[PDB]
């Protein structure tokens, strides 16, 4: 037995020291049970997209070719929380 | 006129160049009306604590007095999105 951590969104009870993910709102939150004595959990949010092998901060834009349909597209990365991004024709 | 973005949690129309702070769910998001053709919002969030007028990364720890105590506390750094933190007696 160790000391514990439990997450009302994933249900499960961790560890002191275990790292996980938590799904919620349609995210994917980066935690760590921390315990400090009274089961506190501290949990990340990625600021940054991911698009075709490249990582992107909030603001950055790329340009590159529709895989299907061959015409340009400049995108940007949002965030959102969700590593979202968009991206039209040029 | 300009082009815009509409927020649906904070109901105000922004132009594009707008920077704003978005309540939701008991955080603070600080977003961006991008445009990007189709009303497009990028929204970051903070993954800091701010604690007795210091600054402190998500797993940062920090001991002070408490402030009518008297006794030492030890504080981390839990973030949340919301820069959540938690102290305990030491």
């Amino acid at each position: 037995a160790e000391e514990t951590c439990f997450d009302k969104y994933t249900g499960n009870t961790y560890r002191v020291g275990d790292t996980y993910e938590r799904p919620k709102d349609s995210m994917i939150w980066d935690c760590t049970c921390i315990g400090a004595g009274r089961g506190r959990i501290s949990c990340t949010i990625a600021n940054r997209c991911h698009e075709g092998g490249q990582s992107y901060k909030i603001g950055d834009t790329w340009r590159r070719p529709h895989e299907t349909g061959g015409y340009m597209l400049e995108c940007v990365c949002l965030g959102n929380g969700k590593g979202e991004w968009t991206c039209k024709p040029i």
